[PDB]
């Protein structure tokens, strides 16, 4: 039996936050073929490690940032090795999901992908997308819980996939976001948001700015050597929560939001993902940004989405804010935890984006060849700059005004006609990448 | 305090098996310092999967084939990707290794390389690489039974880092090959070995042609279809030994030599690897040789180098084919046993490499960027037309005579000119691999 859920059709004239341009006649038309097909052909997961399908998210930032069919075809295409056969759905399975010991028991094997896509397709169909997306992340049972910290995984990609299908309230996307969080293979996370969040609440550890927490990290060698450079995609599993989880969750606990505080948490958390991207640079060698630090800031326009939900308590957005700030400690801590210095950012001369307004950078980055990491990274940073309108630089909030803008042309110049494997540094605190980066 | 064993010195006539052309003055001098640079700079681990340094195969290999000092220089700087700092070493653990309990206790983790390679060496300086080889893989020890099935790991990579430090006499290298063996991350293809070795010498599975083995592999559903293609370098661990273990233990305990039987046994094993490189060939399609037939073939040399070896027992000799073409099997299950037909081999009408001899392919094979690859697999050819001379294709010897270089060609024409991604086909028993191979 087909679902409605199973059409994925945009329409109307929401183009995304942080939009500018308007995409050009036609775009729309290609947007909603290519998702469809991305949504009915292809598997969440192309690899064991760091395989996950950005196609939906590189087409939709390319629409939001005003690309034209041809840029949209263009993004579809550099994700072709994205793109493998979606797993056979089991629909003895799909029913057997219904039990929630049978849902847990299922979750984070990558190959469940299009069993749980299934399942909640035919959840989403009986009740709304809000009223799963509830149930099945805020709802405080063992499934919801497990699913909280399955959303943060493999840096942010669930939370980032979710994002996008709550931000153009497509049912069929949030579905794609719900079966990505459940299969997820686990990094040893949810123990280190568990251990965090109950000193959080004991109320024997007292809040501290997230710059500080940052320093901490970089400061415990315990917690800053616990990751090993030829780790590569498992040093958060096998590194950071293998060797200091008790040790980084402590750190983790002293980032604590006030109720009233859910605004300035999310401007804190991007500040400093941004911070991270544009203050770990070395002297006398070109700039280039962190890949994963270039992840805590793309997510950081889905708190900023999910944060305006009508449907979502403000403990629950705040909560968000809070697990996902804990986890930027921890991505810094997989970098090596690098030495960050505002100077960077502040003295960064644009050389291919010199003279560019927003405008220009986002149609420049339409006709990029790439995965969908430059639209992403470009489009959260217009954002964080609405979001942080009339905040400047202070001891807590280490970019802002200026600072996004430059940060954006900085990862499109650094970026920019090179091979997807040039483009982000693997781990800006390991010295031995920094000697495959050009001199200046 | 400096070991001699810490010092890799080729001298004087041997060039390797399989080799033709004298190399040109100059290259034993480059050959020397490259292997010393990078005996002593890098790991033999750059990432957790498929992240074996290839760097002195690419080098003794070259050599072999009669490469200059330009030659040898341009297959160290291509396997710059390859080459990452040797990690740190801990002294008290190099100790405390002498105990058998500790030496198994630390084996499968990468990040021991180091400890281990400092143990091989102290060890070697004391007593020989000769003692020491028997001792760690042929005494039937705990920790030398573990070894044994340790030096099949990741398509055999510790099998050949081990062969050239034996087939060159070179202590040093002897001693990366051992500590290669000891750090290799398990794919539980020991419980593999141990279950077909016994079923084997139960007295109650009759021998059958290694040929004939293939094919039950190809024709028995729970076993062809146990590895994904998306579990990539984990298709063994995750997939064959996950979901077939014992189902390919028993065709595996078919392979079965008899006393006077390592010379054919070499042979076969060589000849139904070669038949799977050439045979595993679409209609409509390109030649395109699999990755995974590929080791298989290259790993072939260094059975016939053991198989040379005054210091090693008949009986040993005969154990090491057994559980490489035993292997094999597990390798040709997890591109997913590709049909094979000998049509395809046979038909190859050669395009770059058309109406070369084997200089010439040698002297072609010099100057072509590639990891080593290339040298590798065209030498063990080489080689396995020399080990099978005077046999022809039987029932049971898929391909001989003529075959041998014309898979070379194969290699050759199929790889040469393309980035190192598109060089060889990731299972060719993958439909979907296909779609990405260029049509006639
Ligand atoms: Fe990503
Ligand atoms: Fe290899």
């Amino acid at each position: 039996t087909v679902l409605a859920t199973s059409r994925l059709h945009i329409e109307g004239d929401f183009r995304g936050y942080g939009s500018l341009d308007k995409s050009p006649p036609g775009a729309l038309e290609t947007l909603n073929r290519l998702m469809q097909n991305n949504h009915d052909e292809f598997d969440m997961f192309w690899r064991p490690d760091a395989g996950h399908n950005h196609t939906a998210h590189s087409l939709l930032s390319v629409y939001a940032l005003g690309g034209s069919s041809a840029d949209l075809e263009r993004a579809y295409r550099d994700d072709d090795p994205h793109q493998v056969p979606i797993g056979a759905v089991d629909h003895s399975v799909v029913a057997s999901l219904k039990d929630p010991r049978i849902f847990i028991h299922r979750m984070q094997r990558l190959d469940q992908y299009s069993n749980y896509l299934r399942f909640f397709e035919e959840r989403i169909e009986a009740r709304g997308w809000k009223a799963v997306v509830v149930e099945y992340l805020f709802s405080r049972s063992d499934a919801a819980e497990a699913m909280l910290g399955q959303l943060f995984e493999g840096a942010y990609h669930p939370l980032i996939q979710l994002g996008f299908g709550i931000e153009f309230e497509l049912p069929g996307l949030v579905a794609e976001g719900l079966a990505h969080c459940a299969a997820h293979d686990a990094a040893n996370i949810i123990p280190f948001f568990q251990k965090a969040e109950k000193l959080a609440k004991s109320g024997s550890v007292a809040p501290a700015p997230l710059v500080e927490l940052y320093k901490e990290v970089r400061d415990t060698e315990k917690i800053r050597l616990a990751a090993k450079m030829t780790q590569g995609p498992v040093r958060v599993r096998d590194g950071v929560m293998g060797e200091a989880q008790d040790d980084i969750a402590a750190v983790a606990a002293k980032f604590q939001v006030g109720p009233d505080g859910l605004k300035q948490a999310i401007i804190e958390t991007t500040s400093c993902a941004a911070y991270s991207c544009g203050g770990a640079q070395r002297p006398g060698k070109v700039a280039k940004v962190d890949f994963f630090f270039m992840h805590m800031v793309v997510s950081s326009i889905f708190l900023s989405i999910l944060a305006r939900q009508d449907w979502l308590e403000t403990e629950d957005k705040i909560r968000l804010v809070e697990w996902k700030g804990r986890l930027d400690l921890v991505w810094y801590a997989a970098s090596s935890a690098p030495a960050l210095d505002r100077k960077w950012l502040e003295q960064y001369q644009p050389t291919l984006s010199a003279g560019m307004d927003w405008r220009a950078l986002y149609r420049a980055v339409t006709v990029e060849p790439d995965d969908g990491h430059l639209a992403k990274i470009v489009r959260s940073l217009k954002w964080a700059e609405e979001e942080a309108k009339g905040v400047e630089t202070s001891e807590t909030i280490p970019v802002a005004g200026s600072g996004w803008f430059k940060l954006a042309q900085m990862a499109y110049d650094s970026t920019a006609h090179l091979p997807i494997p040039a483009k982000w540094i693997m781990g800006a605190g390991y010295d031995f990448l920094w000697t495959r980066v050009d001199s200046l």
